[PDB]
Order: C-alpha cells, then structure tokens, then sequence
C-alpha cells in the first residue's frame, strides 16, 4: 500500500544501512526483515571498534601497565599458569581463561586477564582472544514482537567469544544527564562498568556509537554472557564488556543476554 516514492525511499534507506554494515571490519553482518516493511533500524549512529571516551572520563593510563614476558614461541602456553604476570592478579585455581580451542574454559570466572601490548607474544597468543575480535558472521533482523535483534549465522560452541559491547564511556554523572533526555525510547543502551570499585562510576552508552552488540536483546534464558576482560590489571576503572556464548548456539538462533554481574557466574547457587 506504499506509493512509489515511499517504496523507493525505504529501498534506499535499507541499502544505506547495508552499506554501513559492509564497512564494518570483520566477519559479515547482514540485515533482514521478514516481519514488516520497516527498512532498517535508525541510521543515526556510528559503528566503532574501540571505546569512545568523553569529557570528564579519565581512562586507565597504559603507562603503568604490567607486561608478561613469558612468551616462548607461540603465545604464552596455557600450561604455565605460574609464568604469566597477567595472571598475578589472583592465584587459587590458577589457569588461563581459555583452552586451546580459543573458547572460554568453564573453570574461568567473570574476569579474564589478557596479555597487553607490553607483553612479548604475537597476536596469535592464546591469551589474546577478545583482542582478536569477532569471528562469527551475524545478522540483524526484525523479531515479531520485539524490535530488531541479532542472530548467529553459524553454529557457535558454548564458550565461544562473540563480540564486545562498545560505546561512549561517560561518567555516571552525564549518564543521568542523558537519563533526563531519554523520552519515548523503547531501548536505553546503558551499561554500567561497576564490576569492581564503584568510585569511578563509569557507564558505556551505545546510543550514538557502538558495535553490532548494541542490537542484542535481553532475555531470561540468554545464550551469551558478559565477561569483564582486562588488560590494565592495575586500573579496572574501564575494562572490556565481552560476550561469550554460554551454551551451544544453533545457526540462525537469536542472541540474547541479561547482565547479572559476578552474581550468576561463580555461584552454582
Ligand atoms: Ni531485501
Ligand atoms: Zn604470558
Ligand atoms: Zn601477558
Ligand atoms: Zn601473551
């Protein structure tokens, strides 16, 4: 029932969005809508691959960073939990967060300690998973009752890294400033970085800048979860919000999460 002008307008809008997706560095990200005629999600945002820092936010200074030098040939060898200085932040059931497959071991907690730029291993170092980024091709799609969601295009074994939640790092102050501007917003892309001290009170906002993950929906029985990955072991005022599959993800299955912090990880209770 759309007239020629509208039909063409929707067509061009959906193509601009797919162009925006083709420009993302990494596996393919597609756009589909089998539910209605909505061209695509709003185009008023920019995809980024790094946190965008704002006014007032004092980022963790990289200068005071510890760099493990236990890089023999390959990475850092996952059999030497007692050799890395990236792991010195805790010694109990010692071990690297990942196995050989690059998946996140089930004995790994809510905190992952990856190697820094101050370490001596190559980018293929098994403890540089998150840093290597997305490997799974994804698809943004129109759900029937919820807005747009994201589903995997390939099967993803439990423990597989998916992507990080990127955005603008704002202070909990301005966060509230924006909270006073959120009008009839069906979704408020806010993510608090309070895994540790609550003094920093920093929050990630993906409203104008973000990654594909800004499209992920919430759910009660999620298949992905946030893993606080850190490189600057000394200053966790800002760290990476990493999504890892918690269970096997079938191809075309929608990806959903529900942040619970370290209050769903370490406890069987
Ligand atoms: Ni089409
Ligand atoms: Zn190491
Ligand atoms: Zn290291
Ligand atoms: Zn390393």
């Amino acid at each position: 029932k759309l007239d020629s002008y509208t039909h063409l307008s929707f067509y061009e809008k959906r193509e601009l969005f797919r162009k925006k997706l083709r420009e993302i560095e990494g596996p393919e990200v597609t756009l589909v809508n089998e539910v209605d005629d909505e061209p695509c999600p709003s185009l008023d945002f920019q995809f980024i691959s790094q946190y965008r820092l704002t006014q007032g936010v004092i980022p963790p200074d990289p200068n005071f960073q510890s760099g493990c030098n236990c890089s023999s040939l390959g990475g850092c060898d996952l059999n030497n939990p007692s050799r890395c200085e990236c792991l010195d932040d805790l010694d109990e059931p010692t071990h690297f967060a990942y196995d050989a497959q690059g998946r996140v071991r089930a004995d790994t907690g809510a905190v992952i300690y990856e190697c820094n730029s101050f370490c001596s291993c190559s980018m293929e170092c098994p403890n540089r998973v998150v840093q290597r980024g997305r490997t799974l091709p994804l698809e943004i799609f129109k759900t029937k009752e919820k807005g747009w969601g994201v589903r995997s295009l390939r099967f993803a074994p439990a423990g597989t890294f998916i992507t990080c939640y990127l955005g603008e790092v704002i202070t909990s102050a301005e966060a509230a400033k924006r909270d006073k501007n959120y009008d009839d917003d069906g979704i408020t892309y806010l993510f608090d970085l309070d895994m540790f001290d609550d003094a920093s009170e920093y929050t990630v906002d993906a409203q104008n800048y973000g990654d594909v993950s800004r499209f992920f929906n919430h759910s009660c029985s999620p298949n992905i979860a946030i893993y606080s990955a850190v490189r600057n072991h000394g200053f966790r005022t800002i760290y990476d919000l990493a999504f890892f599959a918690i269970k096997d993800i079938q191809p075309l299955e929608e990806l959903t999460f529900d942040y619970a912090g370290a209050k769903d990880f370490s406890p069987v209770q």
